[PDB]
């Protein structure tokens, strides 16, 4: 299975990943990497939305508003949560850059009437997550407690040495009041730079069992099964995952040979 | 070429093949395992649904009108025909478990105008097709003689050391008065459950040719090529099949070094 | 990567690829070999159509006209360019053999109101490119100064032991006045027909590394990448392209080590 | 894993399996097939060999001994036991066919100082395994109940439908009087010669799992794991195989879900 | 690439990896687990071999010499050296489990006149490479500066979270004075003994880049290349190393990236 | 399959292809990139050798002759014969570089008494092969007519666009009088040295159907199958082939498809 999609250029579109080069049915997510003063537009159609600003600055027309200079950090690795955008599903949004700026635009299936809405730092839930080789910072951008019609939104901070997205978990069935079917992208970053971790997608059969040697701006599709990151010493991870399926609700379920890890 | 679908749980969702996670156009699959007293909501969109009992009893409202403990076997090995239900498209239907139950929803586009109806084991037609190493009991649970806008629906028994859908056949290109494109899943069931049998779909050119061990509940999907099945000394198989396509006709082609076994 | 797709049969639809099948969002392309007197007939539906009369003549009725005995090569190998027929979206037709038929039917996404229109050899842009093993006859059959939604198609004949779609270019991603995101399709054609040609498809990575022997009406698809066709001793290639994406303009950007074979 | 090996050509050494190209330390295994007149030469060196009839007749010089004219079979599914000719290692060999002949050279290290050897059919023991579509014909060539130094032989006849090599075993691990470590080689044949059959080596933990489809003449390794066979109907099988091993005693498991199948 | 070797049984021979099997030409590694009362002889031959006592006790007959109840630590996660038994070429030998015996033989060729010894922990050397998510215990059972024709034997603990083999290093050319071929096999362990670890096999342009999931008693063969070790939070790792080559010296080079790491 | 082996490093020993490595039984390639005074030594065993200077001047002490700063061109792409030094087995070989030196290393199995020699330009046979987009310059170092136990050496130069090892050819099965199986290395370079050509590797029932790109100083390893070679306008080829098997003679079969281009 081919779950691990490499940066195509240096600028514009970097990654671009859809429903049906996916192989699935709801999660969309690109990224732009945009010279100061270069802009896109994001169309009005049936695709919710939430921009997240990964390093930079940028000014946002939607709606009947204009949101300037929105964003802060100038990398992710400065640990303090994105400027994030809501968008609801037929919103044509116009984008600029006013600094060079990585943006994440993070895609699902958009139906209801939820209004353009701003997601400051201040608006962010912040977790420490876990204890020694398993500890993570979390930034909770859209969790399942805020509104949206389908996208759930995280970025979590790993540092060398340290597993994440474990103990192994899944959300890839429909099992009513257990677990949820959530296609899940993760998009990697390092420090330094030219660092990697190794990420692994497998199913308790086997019957998918993929490890993968992920680098900077490197995206990790999760279609099913359980899916830790191990990072590697001297490289700092951090990575940014959007969700959605039929239900907003994150419920997962533990692989059992690892779950006394959280006792 | 990954065909087989291994169960992705015990309870609830445990197959879930959409043309999205396909690659294809038309046929959805899916199987639910529910506990007496559990309920799905099937929604009103653009797909017709058979609801196929594989075992167990449920009850079903749809349109205007209540289906009470339909179904009656607790086994596919009772090798009495499945009770099932026919729902047009823009049809929302709520399935109740009676008993423990084992739901197969086949799923295809839906455009048409036909009713809501019950297709019940005295309105299946039984066959038993072959000679010898070949013998099959078959049930016709939705043929192209009965209405439906697009699905086709089968279920198959082939006792331990005998090949089914054999001599080899292929419906995956429009050949007018010849064969059709459609699309095929294969859901598997053992007696004993620990079985397995052996399912090869290949091209006559050998471009394609994947050879799969199908276990208890597994899934294998048909896009193109032959695809017969060949059952172990000790385990009986079951399949239930569904098919689709732009043209409702099951026209096939035998494997032309093959077919001297019909004469 | 499986991106070569060989003929499913010998008449009728033998080749049919679809962005569902593709895994992407545009391109579709099919091939109908069809005997003098048969007849098919395309949907009226939300994708706008060019039919390429690869080999044969055809009559087509569409919208409120009726074109007769349109194309006029018998082989692709007779060097003069192909007989199409620009269909917008919306516009059921019909399609009949007047001899035996090689018809192409190139399909993206349609939302213009653009006419019905044919385009005879007398308006395709006809272009000799490159010097010595480098060498192509180019047939612009509907490139992006003529008009279409979505769709650019082109016919290329490489001589035996020549290189062409090289030096090694892609178009796989959006990077503004660069370089533009285009699904492509290959069909490929050879004289005497029992050859082949050895066609590549690469990325700067290497993430994406796939040679492939491709022959007589033998389909490639290009989802991202540089994409060089080496012919073979003794085999004149043909080919017939087709792209699509979101921004209809034919931007592309050449690998950097091979750049210089331009000079 | 690669575990078939299809004939090369349709004359002279049309099977040519090695320690070296098949990865492994013991088994060596050929097929020459050979017009009537032809002759080869088998060296003296440090294998031994057993030079099985499979198909014809033929003379063997060999240290002081001529076998004129053996076999007697001019197919192997006349389910008479083939002839065989036992050479301890230094021994040089001369085969003459006297008929079309389709020889097995099955190799092993050599060590001991056996003489040569005819095996007639009288020196072949005879049996009949299992009950049902579990019912073959076996004749032990060369067992280890007989002399050899490393060398075990044996032909199995396996009529359309019925599953072999089966309930599934494996002799793939020195376990101290439960199992040993013995390569395994099998060579199919089908009547009528157009057929097929599935074979499928696996372990326990599925790291190695591969079905192959099994054509007349081609050869399957087993280098580890249980390796049963199954036929489809219409199409009879047989097979030679060897087996060979530091431990000269054919010691297997069962697979524990399908041991029951013995009683 | 298939580099990962699973155990095959749980007792006797459950690790069986030689140069014929592997692919390479030196080294061989054998473990064999072993009930308390139980043998096994090592044969007389061209390899020399280290006997080393994994987990548990065993006597040694070899030459003129016996070794009595060696070993004492009951599993490796003791973290105390292990008892060897350096045996030259042509040199059979006895091993008598005292109590359960984890062994493993590991094996190169053999030339030299070296005799029989004891390689007690007294002889082992004892070091901690590294700071942080990098520091490891190691034990030189058989270094290149102590007596051997061709064996490099070395043992290491990585606790969970740190990475070992790392920074990235290899020894696969002969590069004067800077870098060795040297095949080298991992045995790894777990505590708790259900974890697992991600190894990581790649060449500088990842024509080679192999990601594998390594659980308990698993062999990882690394036959050219980088190869770090990710431990995993919550499992504890150990591995045995065996490295031979042409010239035995143990130098390497490292990757170039992560090389600053090292100060 | 895996037939490419890239170059491990840019100095010493960068290419090393043993019958162990290959899966295979008689040839070895080596190459050795070494810096002018720098030396190896070639051992005395079982094999037979063929030095090859590729580029550069060496001096060459083995038995009772020494060799001084043989060879002539600084680059292959001089299209002039190499020198060579052919050296029986049971020969230890002093190589030292007088100028920088890129040697090839080729082995079989020795067992004659041939004595040392110098394969000097005017000893080896130059032919021109095939005519226009199949014209090769054809450089026979070690043919059949010359006198070795097991090499067959030659070097062939195919001009961008051009086809080499072409009509396809194979020897691969022991086939009296027709056929000779040869295992065939392919140690490729490019003129300018950025580029590659695409070589495929195939078996007439296409179950080998490798096509790789080659770049400059890779090996492709031939075991069995048809193997031309395409070459990419603008790079111009060149290849240093080596062959052995058990009947030192170069009889081969053209596939018969292609057979034609011959006439
Ligand atoms: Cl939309
Ligand atoms: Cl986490
Ligand atoms: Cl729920
Ligand atoms: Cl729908
Ligand atoms: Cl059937
Ligand atoms: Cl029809
Ligand atoms: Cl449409
Ligand atoms: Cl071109
Ligand atoms: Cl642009
Ligand atoms: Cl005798
Ligand atoms: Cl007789
Ligand atoms: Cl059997
Ligand atoms: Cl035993
Ligand atoms: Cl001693
Ligand atoms: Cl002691
Ligand atoms: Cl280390
Ligand atoms: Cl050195
Ligand atoms: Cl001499
Ligand atoms: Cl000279
Ligand atoms: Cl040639
Ligand atoms: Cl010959
Ligand atoms: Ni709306
Ligand atoms: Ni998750
Ligand atoms: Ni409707
Ligand atoms: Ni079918
Ligand atoms: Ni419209
Ligand atoms: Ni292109
Ligand atoms: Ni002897
Ligand atoms: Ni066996
Ligand atoms: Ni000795
Ligand atoms: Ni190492
Ligand atoms: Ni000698
Ligand atoms: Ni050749």
């Amino acid at each position: 299975a081919n779950l691990l999609s490499t940066c195509t250029s240096e600028s514009g579109n970097i990654q671009h990943i859809s429903p049906q080069n996916a192989g699935w049915e709801y999660v969309g997510f690109d990224v732009w990497q945009l010279k100061a003063g270069e802009s896109i537009t994001l169309p009005s159609d049936e695709r919710e939305r939430c921009l997240v600003l990964v390093a930079g600055l940028a000014s946002v027309k939607a709606a009947d508003s204009f949101f300037y200079r929105i964003g802060q950090r100038m990398s992710p690795f400065e640990r303090i949560p994105a400027y994030s955008v809501y968008l609801p599903h037929h919103t044509e949004a116009k984008v600029t850059a006013e600094t060079d700026l990585e943006l994440a635009v993070c895609s699902a299936p958009g139906f209801g009437e939820l209004p353009v809405r701003l997601i400051s730092p201040q608006e962010v839930g912040v977790e420490h997550r876990g204890k020694g080789r398993n500890q993570r910072l979390v930034h909770n951008i859209l969790p399942d407690s805020q509104l949206a019609d389908s996208l759930l939104v995280v970025e979590v901070y790993t540092n060398a040495g340290a597993t994440s997205s474990w103990p192994a978990h899944k959300h890839d069935t429909a099992v009513e009041g257990q677990e949820t079917y959530l296609e899940e992208t993760y998009y990697h970053r390092f420090n330094p730079p030219q660092g990697f971790c190794l990420q692994r997608v497998y199913t308790d059969d086997r019957s998918l069992d993929e490890c993968m040697a992920v680098y900077n701006r490197d995206v990790v599709k999760v279609p099913k099964g359980y899916h830790p990151v191990a990072t590697i010493a001297g490289y700092d991870n951090y990575y940014l995952n959007v969700m959605a399926g039929p239900l907003r609700k994150w419920r997962f379920t533990w692989e059992e040979n690892h779950a006394w890890i959280n006792s």
